[PDB]
């Protein structure tokens, strides 16, 4: 019966491998029966730290026969009636909750398991990437199962899930000319060694009762991406030809609508200036200029532009996600819609991986490279998405986020690196979701997609990210 292959790093670290462990466990045969065997269960349950009711979900298990070995808790010297020890194999997950989700677990081979495909006294992947690839991580009951070499960096990995410290949100981190997934977190998270192996009923339902939902994989959820997305927008009036990067319009006020028909709703910006240029406006994260820049292109000349992205695009990536979109329907139907999916708001739905995937643009002079997380796959792109001149356009804009004094990043300026950002924030029907990107403009080797759910209460991406930032600067260069 076949050893389960590894799941590795891009330089070899485990992500899923197997270990031996000592264990303390109990043999059915020799745990009496009635009330006694319950007192032996208590016993153990006292002596060994583990819940009376984990001690029976492991035991009526379906694998369990009257003199197997069930294995409860890594390993004395007084053992109870009817427990032993003994070394038994176990899935174990070095970065622990770190990659939860990515990776996710393995688990106990059940009857409905069967029904569809195995041993009762395998495993089988049950979420993640364990799941995805399992047909080849299993092997053949011999043949053992093959490795699997991701583009995640480990150390990339866990200094990204570091940096939340249990608050909602996700940090995708790519190599932007080849695609490589350096990094995909999500938080909350959970213990995926528990998961595989043994976890109490208390600890299970705390994770699914925290509201906060441990479980999910943030960096494959469609959200609006907030108002970072305005560098797409601006990409894509400058190639247009509507939005002219010198032209200074004229913005008076926090609150601006087209006019009366708007009726309440307003778009926003947070600070007094004027005049307004692309480059100020992308700085300012000024939204009347691009809400207003947004109604000049119109929605032909936007629509046109949006649609070179991968919006309505499956992707090859092993991690399930809903296509991207624009909006609910194939027309927008209203000028306020229009003007709020310029930037990023509306009813667009995008994952961070998604999204990563669209400012790729922004590094390689207007291609876009599709995400890839299995190291040897052939890098994938989609040429002139947006034009070289869009680009570099924007891509220089966003300099000045990190370099100037009053820019939003300026927490991470670094005089020896060229690092270009946008901050943005979406408000949601309310809560607001804030987001930061940034990009490599020293080597492109690098762009961050940062997001902190629920920001009035948690902060902003920005206010978590320059450990992240540090790092890679000094690491992936
Ligand atoms: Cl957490
Ligand atoms: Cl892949
Ligand atoms: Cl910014």
């Amino acid at each position: 019966n076949a050893k389960r292959g590894e799941i590795v790093d891009r330089n070899g670290s485990g992500l899923a491998i197997n270990k031996v462990f000592d264990e303390v466990g109990v043999v059915p045969g020799k745990l009496g029966s009635g009330a006694e065997k319950t007192a032996n269960i208590k016993a153990f349950s006292d002596k060994f730290g583990v819940s009376v009711d984990e001690i029976n979900q492991k035991l009526s298990q379906g694998w369990v026969q009257a003199d197997s070995f069930v294995p409860i808790t890594v390993a004395v010297t007084e053992l109870p009636t009817g427990a032993a020890t003994k070394d038994t194999e176990s899935r174990y997950y070095p970065l622990g909750e770190a990659a939860a989700q990515l990776i996710g677990y393995t688990g106990t081979i059940t009857a409905e398991d069967i029904e569809k495909n195995l041993s009762s006294t395998g495993v089988i992947g049950k979420t993640g990437l364990e799941r995805a690839f399992d047909k080849e991580l299993r092997g053949q009951d011999k043949k053992d199962g093959q490795t699997i070499k991701l583009t995640i960096d480990s150390g990339v990995q866990q200094q990204a899930f570091a940096i939340f410290d249990k608050r909602p949100g996700s940090a995708v981190i790519t190599d932007p000319q080849k695609g490589d997934l350096l990094a995909t977190v999500s938080s909350p998270s959970y213990d995926p060694n528990k998961m595989a192996n043994g976890i109490s009923q208390k600890e299970y339902d705390a994770y699914n009762n925290n509201k906060d939902l441990p479980f999910t994989a943030r960096f494959a959820t469609g959200y609006a991406p907030g108002s970072t997305f305005k560098t797409i927008t601006g990409a894509i009036g400058l190639d247009a030809g509507t939005l002219k990067p010198d032209e200074e319009l004229e913005i008076n006020g926090l609150k601006w609508q087209k006019d009366k028909s708007w009726g309440g709703y307003f778009a926003t910006r947070v600070k007094e200036a004027s005049p307004v240029n692309l480059r100020t406006a992308l700085v300012n994260s000024d939204n009347i200029y691009f809400a207003q820049q947004t109604l000049r292109m119109g929605e032909d000349k936007f629509r046109a532009g949006l649609n070179k992205f991968i919006f309505g695009e499956e992707l090859d990536l092993p991690i399930a996600m809903t296509p991207a979109q624009i909006s609910n329907e194939d027309k927008f139907n209203s000028e306020i819609l229009l003007a709020d999916t310029g930037y990023g708001q509306g009813q667009l739905l995008i994952s961070p991986i998604q999204q990563a995937t669209m400012y790729s643009v922004f590094q390689n002079n207007g291609t876009l490279v599709y995400p890839k997380l299995v190291l040897d796959k052939e890098t994938k792109k989609k040429d002139n998405v947006i034009s070289a001149n869009a680009a570099n356009t924007i891509a220089t804009d966003l300099l000045g986020s990190v370099e100037d004094p009053s820019g939003y990043v300026y927490n991470m300026y670094n005089p020896n690196f060229s690092l270009a950002a946008k901050t943005g924030t979406a408000e949601i029907k309310g809560k607001e979701n804030s987001f930061l990107l940034t990009l490599d403009r020293s080597n492109n080797k690098f762009l961050t997609m940062i997001m902190v759910e629920n920001s009035g209460e948690n902060g902003s991406a920005t206010d978590i990210s320059k450990p992240l930032i540090d790092y890679l600067e000094a690491t992936i260069k």
